[PDB]
């Protein structure tokens, strides 16, 4: 019947044909192959055919993508395929869900954390020289923390509260930073930044308050051994700074 190869199927998913994929389950089970595998995958980066998917959008839409999530769980393959990392000159360790993120499909995130992505799937910084120069926009890795840096809450509340899988707000990246660190790090003292960054903050501060109280999400340190408020400080970042110090002056006279 119908043949299935790697510019076949990349050639269906980037135009976001669903009728194309029509025989790819049967081809698959008929041939013992999987959407993982070395054949399917681009050679130069590792992605499967998801992240071509979500990386070609008509309107925020590929309707091939619900088609995939379904014939690789029907391959016995649906967690690998969703959790299969790519690497590009920036990033190693990237995953559908983080484009899914930064294309900002909330659709998408959804669909794939209700199918096992994994929430806190680290995309590390890549770097050429002895010590990091860090040609790579920082956002802290992580899902969670790349949601908060991109300013989508409704995404940052979906991830910690939905009921399949949950990001933890607690989580540090690679360099110890949380979500709150993160924040500083992307912080550049524009009117814009410190508006959406403090909103952000406060918004991961009440949360953090809901679901873990004993926890204060301020004082957790990264590796340099920095709160996000002394990072803050020594990066410069004032009104962020000036943000997490009235707040805190703010906090204490109401319990007292």
């Amino acid at each position: 019947m119908k043949v299935f190869n790697r510019p076949i199927l990349f050639d269906i998913v980037s135009r976001g044909s669903p009728d194309g994929l029509e025989g790819l389950l049967s081809f698959l089970l008929t041939h013992k192959k999987r959407l993982t595998d070395e054949e399917f995958r681009e050679p130069s980066t590792g992605k499967t055919c998801l992240p071509k998917a979500l990386l070609n959008l008509s309107a925020g839409r590929n309707d091939t993508i619900p088609i995939l999530l379904d014939i690789a769980e029907k391959t016995g393959n649906m967690r690998e395929f969703i959790n299969s990392p790519f690497r590009d000159v920036y990033y190693r360790g990237q995953t559908a869900l983080h484009i899914a993120i930064e294309r900002r499909c909330k659709h998408y995130v959804e669909l794939l954390v209700e199918k096992g992505a994994d929430v806190h799937a680290q995309a590390r910084g890549r770097f050429f020289q002895p010590k990091d120069e860090g040609g790579y926009f920082y956002f802290g890795e992580l899902p969670l923390s790349l949601a908060a840096c991109t300013n989508q809450p409704h995404i940052v509340h979906y991830l910690t509260e939905n009921g399949h899988k949950q990001a933890d707000l607690r989580r540090q990246d690679s360099r110890g930073n949380t979500v709150l660190h993160a924040l500083v790090a992307i912080a550049d003292n524009t009117r814009e930044n410190t508006k959406f960054v403090t909103k952000m903050y406060d918004l991961l501060l009440i949360k953090c308050a809901k679901l873990f109280p004993d926890t204060n999400l301020e004082a957790l340190l990264n590796n340099d051994g920095l709160s996000p408020l002394m990072m803050a400080a020594k990066t410069g970042k004032i009104g962020i700074f000036q943000h997490i110090i009235r707040r805190e002056i703010a906090d204490a006279a109401a319990h007292h």
